[PDB]
C-alpha cells in the first residue's frame, strides 16, 4: 500500500542519518572514511551524496528501526534487514560496508548500494526488489540531473553510479546509471520524455563496448539519437577524472561524440576488412542501422562515415539503404 511504501521510505531516511554519523564520527568507520577520503571524496562530496557507513555487528539497523518502533518485518520488505530460515530471525543485510543512498526519480531514498572497502566479494551489495526499489525503474542520480538533461537535451549513461557522482563533480551534470542491470524498457520510456539524445560512456574494456552495443542498438531500435564517448583502453569515467583531472574530462567528453552507426562499424572494422561472410553480414546491418536514425541530417552523415569501412561510395551504402 501507499502508506507501506511511505514507511519504508522513512526507514530509509532515518538509518540515513546513522550511517552518515557511523562513517563520519565514529571510531569503527575511521577506516571506510579514510578509503573514500583517498578516492577523491572531501568532507562535503560526502555530506552531499549522503554517504554513511554500515557497522559490522549485525543488529546496527535492526536495533535502531526497532527502537523507532518500526515493523521488523516491514524493514525485511524493505529489504533494510535479512532473515534466517532456522531460527526465523532477522539481521542487517548491510555489513562493515560504504552506504551510498539511492534516491529515486523524486529525489526520495528507496535503497542503499553497500560497497566493500575491504576487497570482500561481492564488491557492491544493492538493496533487494522491493514495492519502493526496481532495478527495472530506478536510475541512478535522475532527480538530480533531471534540470541539466532538460537544457542541454542530452542524457550521458555510465556504468557505475561512481563515475556519476565523480563526472556531476567535474562538471557533468546529466548523468545517470542504472544498478548493474542493463538499460530497460521501462528506463528508455523514462528517457525518452527528456530527451531523444543519449550518449553512451561505457568503461574502455571489452565488456565496456559489449554493453555499448547491444545498449545503443535497443535505444537505437527504440527511435533515440543514439552517441558513443569511447575512453582509453582500460579506464571508467572516474579513472580518467583521477589521472587527467576535470578539465580534461569536460574537454574529452565533447570531442568524439561519434553517432551509434559509427562507432559500431569502428568496432567491426578488422573483421569486416578480414572476412568477406563477415563483410556481407555487416553492411546489411549497418545498413539497417542507417534506416533506423530519425535523424536525416545525422543519417546522412553515417553514411559518409560508413561506407569508407566497406570500400564502397556513399551512393552505393545510400542505395543499399
Ligand atoms: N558486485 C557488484 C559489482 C558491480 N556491480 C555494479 O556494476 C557497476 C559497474 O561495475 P564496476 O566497473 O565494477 O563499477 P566501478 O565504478 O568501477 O566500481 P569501483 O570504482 O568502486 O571499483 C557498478 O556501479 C555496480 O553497481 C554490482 O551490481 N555488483
Ligand atoms: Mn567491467
Ligand atoms: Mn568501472
Ligand atoms: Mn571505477
Amino acid at each position: 500500500s501507499n502508506a507501506d511504501d511511505l514507511q519504508m521510505i522513512e526507514m530509509h531516511e532515518l538509518i540515513q542519518e546513522f550511517y552518515y554519523y557511523a562513517l563520519t564520527k565514529t571510531v569503527e568507520g575511521e577506516q571506510a572514511l579514510t578509503y573514500l577520503q583517498e578516492r577523491g571524496f572531501t568532507d562535503a562530496l560526502i555530506k552531499e551524496r549522503g554517504i554513511g557507513f554500515a557497522p559490522d555487528s549485525s543488529h546496527f539497523c535492526h536495533d535502531f528501526l526497532q527502537k523507532k518502533g518500526y515493523d521488523i518485518e516491514l524493514a525485511y520488505e524493505a529489504g533494510l534487514l535479512s532473515r534466517n530460515e532456522e531460527n526465523f530471525s532477522y539481521y542487517d543485510r548491510f555489513r562493515n560496508r560504504i552506504m551510498f543512498p539511492l534516491k529515486n526519480a523524486q529525489g526520495r531514498i528507496v535503497g542503499y548500494s553497500g560497497r566493500t572497502y575491504t576487497g570482500q566479494e561481492p564488491k557492491y551489495l544493492n538493496s533487494p526488489e522491493t514495492p519502493i526499489f526496481q532495478k527495472r525503474k530506478l536510475l541512478y542520480n535522475l532527480d538530480k540531473a533531471r534540470k541539466s538533461i532538460r537544457k542541454l537535451d542530452e542524457i550521458v549513461l555510465l556504468e557505475g553510479f561512481m563515475d556519476v557522482i565523480k563526472s556531476d563533480t567535474a562538471g557533468l551534470k546529466n548523468v545517470v546509471a542504472t544498478m548493474g542491470t542493463q538499460l530497460s524498457d521501462e528506463h528508455i520510456t523514462f528517457i525518452r520524455k527528456l530527451t531523444s539524445n543519449i550518449t553512451l560512456m561505457f568503461d574502455g574494456d571489452f565488456a565496456g563496448s559489449e554493453a555499448t552495443l547491444k545498449t545503443g542498438q535497443h535505444l537505437l531500435q527504440q527511435g533515440l539519437n543514439v552517441f558513443v564517448i569511447q575512453l582509453p583502453s582500460g579506464m571508467d569515467p572516474d579513472e580518467y577524472i583521477g589521472k587527467y583531472g576535470n578539465d580534461a574530462f569536460t574537454t574529452f567528453v565533447k570531442n568524439d561524440k561519434k553517432s551509434f552507426a559509427h562507432y559500431k562499424v569502428s568496432i567491426l572494422k578488422d573483421e569486416i576488412a578480414h572476412n568477406d561472410l563477415s563483410y556481407e553480414r555487416y553492411l546489411k546491418e549497418l545498413s539497417h542501422d542507417i534506416s533506423l536514425m530519425k535523424s536525416s541530417i545525422l543519417q546522412q552523415k553515417a553514411i559518409n562515415d560508413v561506407a569508407p569501412f566497406f570500400n564502397v561510395s556513399p551512393e552505393q551504402l545510400a542505395n543499399e539503404i
